[PDB]
């Protein structure tokens, strides 16, 4: 019980921070996640033995993929826990518990293709999960590894508190179907302006979490723009593979695609930051005041690739 986990003094200061890169030694990445869930939930909350079983079996279950790999995941959760160390008193035990785990599983088994690709290809997972396909996919795989023997890091849960926390983890990875978010924050920015935004209300205590779920699936564009733009790399890296996947299916793919359209890529960042990205962090920062630096960063980096387009870089 009396073992901490305690980083170098620069990571133990700037892991506090929205920009924090969890750096290049994939050998550090379970410990910075448990250091995350000792000062953001407690040394209690999990049994150690457990938790580090749980993290490798979850670490092994990552593919190696350009972008939707072990990586993303350590990266995901450490937005979480700067949102909930930020927001101290916002969130109940379990949903601090819920909330690291929801965003460690989120991409569990990512192949590195989207739900379209998995439809137009005709993909088995596309017959059993007809909607938001891979995040189905995702919280199957979180359900698969806590059954695990000596992996339930939830067994000295309640049997109604058990409940509650997958409930938190299936409606938090679901969350991350960008499909879904458009109409979620669009209903959350009704509310918030005709001021009917009500914390004490679960549903809407939902929709709050699912933003925060995007904001923190795209945080590498709240990033520092050297970060950032060596990260659009590995997306791209996919997305080009799939375009590639969608080209052998005899469908020409979306320009973003394309990797024969790798000039349209600064302006299909610009429409990404302005119809994605800058009104997440705006909606999540009118909810949650203390997440602004996502948005100042959001925004910093927009300035950076309208500078690309000007031929500036
Ligand atoms: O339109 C799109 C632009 C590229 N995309 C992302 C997603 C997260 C982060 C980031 F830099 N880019 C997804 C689709
Ligand atoms: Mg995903
Ligand atoms: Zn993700």
């Amino acid at each position: 019980g009396l073992m901490q986990f305690t980083l170098p003094v620069r990571l133990c200061k700037e892991i506090e921070l929205f920009h924090f890169d969890i750096g290049p030694f994939e050998n550090m990445w379970p410990g910075i996640f448990v250091y995350m869930v000792h000062r953001s939930c407690g040394t209690s909350c999990f049994e150690l033995e457990k938790l580090c079983r749980f993290i490798m079996s979850v670490k092994k279950n990552y593919r190696r993929v350009p972008y939707h790999n072990w990586k993303h995941a350590v990266t995901v959760a450490h937005c979480m826990y700067a949102i909930l160390q930020n927001n101290h008193t916002l969130f109940t035990d379990l949903e601090r518990k819920g909330l690291l785990i929801a965003c460690l599983c989120h991409d569990l088994d990512h192949r590195g293709f989207s739900n379209s690709y998995l439809q137009k290809f005709d993909h088995p997972l596309a017959a059993l999960y007809s909607t938001s396909t891979m995040e189905q996919h995702h919280f199957s795989q979180t359900v698969s590894i806590l059954q695990l023997e000596g992996h339930n890091i939830f067994s000295t849960l309640s049997s109604s508190e058990y409940e509650q926390v997958l409930e938190i983890i299936r409606k938090a990875i679901i969350a991350t179907d960008l499909a879904l978010y458009f109409g979620n924050r669009k209903q959350l920015e009704e509310m918030y302006q005709t001021g009917s935004l009500n914390l004490n209300n679960q549903s809407h205590r939902d929709r709050v979490i699912g933003l925060m779920m995007t904001a923190c699936d795209l945080c590498s564009v709240t990033k520092l723009w050297p970060v950032t733009k060596l990260t659009a790399n590995d997306i791209y890296a996919e997305f080009w593979a799939e375009g590639d996947e969608m080209k052998k299916l005899g469908i020409q793919p979306i320009p973003m695609m394309d990797r024969d359209k790798k000039d349209e890529v600064p302006q299909g960042q610009l429409g990404f930051y302005n119809a994605v990205a800058i009104p997440c962090y705006t909606t999540l920062t009118q909810i949650l005041p203390p997440t602004e630096p996502l948005l100042k960063a959001c925004r910093d980096n927009l300035s950076q690739w309208e500078k690309v387009i000007r031929g500036e870089e």
